[PDB]
């Protein structure tokens, strides 16, 4: 299951592969300060019964390399998605699913490489742009409160600031306490300098979204406190072939809040390509 | 650098390899609720310049499989070490370095397999037994954390794990990213795994008295996690023990003074010829 490839700058990239090698590739791109573990074991098992699941550790995250520079270069991010697809020999049919920051990683890839390797995109609580005035980068109250404390090298300041997200990634944590802990833990294992580097950039992919020639599922919680639901509304409006699924009452982690509904909606989208 | 093998029960075991493949094998076994990332990049770089560094994720930890049962079986732990050595073709010359719980993993392996593949052992802040066991004597910070630190409920577990404070780093000035990462790794370890590691008994004083290779006991005199008495006990029972008691140090000597740690480990390993 564990694999390694290399980015265009020589950075090692770790990812995991499960499911039938002959099935459709479903590439999972996680959020800021997370890892390939963020999806629950239950959701990965359900997806692996139907697709060839490729769960990447972003550069600076999980077991991937953490270089000093390059996090602000859309071409470097594109190169990372390309390297994983190339390593798995995925040249067509892929579905790229991006949670949170993972939406921006997908859009960097599509902006450099186009859509020839992909049949579909799923944006989960995603940003698709980043910077001042970007509707597709619109952050919620919890992310606004965590900056810049969550980027601190001083541990008490970072723990307090990351801890300020509360139950945003899980929803009500009843029966999910191990997931709650693991998602908080992954944020703290991400180097502060990486947390900072991912946000010290600007990029607009509004015109990329308007140009997409593949179907996109926009899945977003209406009470997302991390990436405002307006960011998902923005992407659904610009993408020519978007299907929106706005989960009433859900915060930032739909795959944790309702793993059954997440797998059903992602599966119905993918199965209908 | 990343690879994987399988334990005697089918559990996947992830580890990483760095350094000259023709150099002496140095196997790193981490502590309770940690991972192969615990050692710190500077320490791993310095060791990789000298040795063939094999850094394991224990079962239940890091990217290794986390099965429900097996953690109270000395034979299963023995089989995990054997699996890694076998996968890497290490049949002689190895030094096993165990931090904290890693020392008990090493003792399980030596009790099943004997010493033919190893030329030396390093016990760093280590337990060697668990359960009136002088080699399993808990320090005051670990005694206070049981059972809060194994709680499924995230507020309780975050508090109890966070209350270890500087136990793993010492004064954290200039080490804030390491402080965050070590706290984070503990939270990423499932609560059920944190509990299962301690729900067992193993008695290895017989094994310590029988050892026929050099052992460096390196232990802080103010270790709040594993009482320095456990190290003094190992150093007394092991026929070829030598001891380095770091005055004032807590549980993370490789974090408190990475230069001293590499010097002392390197001198030990370099004089096994």
């Amino acid at each position: 299951a564990i694999r390694e490839t290399v980015g265009v700058d020589g950075t090692p990239l770790v990812y995991s592969v499960t499911g039938d090698p002959d099935a459709r590739a479903l590439v999972l791109l996680h959020g800021w300060a997370q890892s390939s573990k963020c999806w629950g074991p239950g959701v990965l098992d359900e997806l692996a019964a139907r697709y060839r699941v490729i769960a990447v550790d972003l550069r600076g995250h999980g077991y991937s390399g953490a270089p000093d520079t390059g996090y602000d270069d859309s071409a470097v991010w594109a190169g990372d998605v390309d390297a994983v697809l190339t390593a798995e020999g995925v040249t067509s049919g892929a579905v790229l699913l991006g949670w949170s920051y993972g939406g921006l990683v997908i859009c960097d890839y599509l902006a450099s490489n186009g859509t020839s390797a992909v049949d579909g995109v799923v944006l989960v609580g995603a940003i698709t742009s980043i910077g001042r005035g970007e509707a597709g980068g619109k952050v919620g109250a919890a992310m606004r409160a965590a900056i810049p404390g969550a980027m601190s090298e001083e541990p008490r300041e970072a723990i307090r600031a990351l801890g300020a997200f509360g139950n945003a990634l899980t929803g009500p944590p009843e029966g999910k306490g191990a997931q709650s802990q693991a998602l908080f833990g992954a944020s703290l294992t991400t180097p502060p300098r990486v947390r900072a580097a991912l946000f010290n950039r600007s990029a607009s992919h509004d015109d990329l979204l308007r140009s997409l020639d593949v179907p996109v599922l926009v899945l977003h919680g209406t009470e997302d406190s991390v990436v405002d639901v307006s960011a998902g509304r923005h992407a659904a409006e610009l993408i020519p072939q978007a299907r929106a699924s706005f989960w009433e009452g859900c915060d930032h982690g739909p795959f944790v809040e309702d793993p059954e509904r997440f797998v059903k909606e992602v599966g119905e989208f993918v199965d209908n390509l």
